[PDB]
């Protein structure tokens, strides 16, 4: 995004520098009382919650460029006990204490609005995910995840649309009730495992079962959506 | 709500008058090419969608005071094909075209922050609902809906925590977001009643086992504590 590049310049102009993280690192964590604004510039992360018995809940995936805030902009207190875990091999992020951010959002309104609109994109993402699950259950969820991966990481090859992700990252994303759905899908030549990669061969099927996420992508990321429509 | 009362004052200072709506009216709709910022001041609404075959989907509930924006602040285009439907008898709202909300928030960062933090509360709300559904399924979803009803509208009495909402409105709200009046949800709710988690007495409803709701909606309970600590505190 150009809006993302301008935000990066704005931060680096104000002496906030990028930080590199490696896979499994927590950019912020649920036990930390200091809250942050993360500008995820590059890489893939997941928002988790860890219960007292140790079970890890995967709540949300984010890719750069995006903004993730662990605290409320006004109170500076936590919005939820969450970790931001790196799942790509490396990720680059700008890490801003929440108080320090208020100063900088204020001087510039273009950049205030860039962060505002990322929140709006998150809200409508969650509602669309929910709408697709209410209609089509787990098939909807899984079709939705494959759809966004196709739009974002897909590449045209003679074998279909290849999802061009490191095979290690694919494992981090989930690639017994899920086992059976992924089975039906290749069982119907919607997806295929060739060359140890992952190819989509019936993109219309994915659009059919994740209609509201498809609409979200159209409305919120139209230039990308347009590559495959 | 002090921050919201100040916002209302800021809108009237810039000449924006409130509008009144009635139950079943749409404050904004999915077909309108112009997108709006709604400052819901009083009353209860729901965000709805429609699928190809005409099925109404209830996505989200909102109560005054709150902000609901139908379009992106920068591009001014739709965030999704949604309607905002009034479900209380009446509702009062301020309706601002999206391009103007931008001037208004640029002129006063106190009010910018008020709206920004409204979005932050929505984001965290949806993640907590997701988490509770992941752990406890639809029972988690229903317990959380009743938990927030209790915190927001509940008043401690000798018979338990009375839900201070007319019986009409309050049965609709017992059904979490989804398809209206489903058999599965009606059974979950009546099971909670059979087990005396929420009970009918003298024309009113009383939550008598708040701990049970907290047990099955722990992440929405934490969300309310983090987002609305003074209201959470009153009943804990
Ligand atoms: C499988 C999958 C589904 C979902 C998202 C979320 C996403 C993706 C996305 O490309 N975008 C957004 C999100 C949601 C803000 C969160 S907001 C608009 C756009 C953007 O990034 O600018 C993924 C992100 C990373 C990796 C995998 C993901
Ligand atoms: C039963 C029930 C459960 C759930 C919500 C949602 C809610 C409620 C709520 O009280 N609040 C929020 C929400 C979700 C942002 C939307 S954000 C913080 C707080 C606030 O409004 O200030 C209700 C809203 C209206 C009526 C009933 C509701
Ligand atoms: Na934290
Ligand atoms: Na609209």
């Amino acid at each position: 995004n150009a809006q993302a590049e301008e935000f990066k310049k704005y931060l680096e102009t104000n002496g906030i520098k990028p930080k590199q993280f490696h896979k499994k690192e927590l950019i912020f964590n649920q036990w930390d009382p200091q809250e942050y604004c993360i500008f995820l510039y590059d890489g893939i992360t997941k928002l988790t919650s860890i219960s007292e018995n140790g079970t890890i809940m995967n709540l949300q995936y984010y890719k750069g460029a995006f903004v993730i805030m662990s605290g409320f902009i006004d109170t500076e207190t936590s919005v939820g006990y969450y970790n931001l875990e790196v799942i790509s091999e490396q990720a680059t992020a700008y890490v801003i204490k929440i108080n320090e951010l208020k100063e900088l959002l204020s001087k510039n309104l273009t950049h205030f609005f860039y962060v505002f609109q990322t929140l709006q994109k998150q809200v409508s993402y969650s509602l669309a995910k929910f709408n697709d699950f209410s209609i089509n259950g787990k098939l909807g969820s899984i079709c939705g995840q494959l759809l966004i991966l196709t739009y974002v990481y897909g590449k045209e090859t003679p074998d279909g649309i290849k999802i061009t992700l490191d095979n290690l990252t694919m494992q981090e994303l989930g690639y017994s009730a899920v086992s059976r759905i992924i089975s039906k899908l290749k069982q119907e030549k919607v997806i295929v495992y060739k060359n140890s990669c992952f190819y989509v061969q019936n993109l219309d099927y994915l659009k059919r079962y994740a209609p509201k996420l498809d609409e979200w992508f159209y409305l919120a990321c139209p230039a990308t959506w347009g590559k495959l429509n």
